[PDB]
């Protein structure tokens, strides 16, 4: 009975005490679905590696609808609740109906960007067959680096 | 291409309150089949759910080899280093045999006891059909309290 769950939580800044501090947030997807290669994932992403997702699939999928992405950076100011809330929320919205698409689904890009370590660039170099590894490596050696596997 | 590999670890003494106590291992499962629900999953398990498993998965299986689990149990004692190690190499050649197998593989009492913190008198309820979660409810609840998973 196939289901897929996604939050977006934990508003968090990082590079604070460096000029060019960012705030990031956790992304945590529950599926049973066969289309996941991890049943759970927790991983943190930065708007601007949102907007490369967003970009990247609308490349791949020519005719898709792709869903809106909340207030851009220039309109955000992490001291005002509300712009924190808000580019949450509409993080959660975003990749909640992104997941609900079968063909975007099928998009590695997005299965890197949810269930792996990788940044936008390795992303590419790897679904585009230019890594040592593949995709299925990335996100299980992910797994285990985020679980501490011994 | 298919790989399922498990480890038997970390023994520790836990405490009951009491004057006695035990040894539980830890069980670390990192695979990509299809078989296993989880791709990775570690909980921990005494020699005695051990034994309470072979049994059960002998029952669903009755013309099946079992692996032997090893055998030290009443000379046993939790504190020579070589006492337990030479157990858990034991209980995971002993999975790791059982683990090789399609017709065990398929047993549900075997994936909820790598992939659950249920009990045996609760994995045979929920294999049964007798509580209100299914079995894979159950390994999900597991992944998340254990990956402490928000909400
Ligand atoms: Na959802
Ligand atoms: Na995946
Ligand atoms: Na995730
Ligand atoms: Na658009
Ligand atoms: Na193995
Ligand atoms: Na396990
Ligand atoms: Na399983
Ligand atoms: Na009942």
């Amino acid at each position: 009975e196939e289901f897929v769950s996604v939050w977006v939580r934990d508003p968090r800044i990082q590079k604070e005490d460096f000029w060019h501090s960012y705030i990031d947030y956790e992304i945590c997807i529950h599926t049973n679905s066969m289309a996941f290669t991890m049943k759970t994932s927790c991983v943190r992403r930065r708007y601007r590696e949102f907007v490369w997702l967003r970009q990247r699939l609308q490349s791949n999928a020519l005719l898709v609808q792709l869903p809106e992405l909340p207030s851009k950076n220039l309109f955000f100011n992490m001291n005002n609740r509300q712009h924190v809330d808000q580019r949450r929320q509409g993080l959660e919205d975003f990749l909640r109906k992104v997941l609900q698409n079968a063909l975007l689904l099928s998009d590695s890009s997005l299965h890197l960007f949810l269930q792996s370590h990788l940044n936008s660039e390795d992303i590419e170099a790897c679904v585009s067959g230019q890594t040592k590894y593949s995709v299925e490596e990335a996100i299980h050696k992910f797994a285990l680096m985020n679980r501490r596997f011994p």
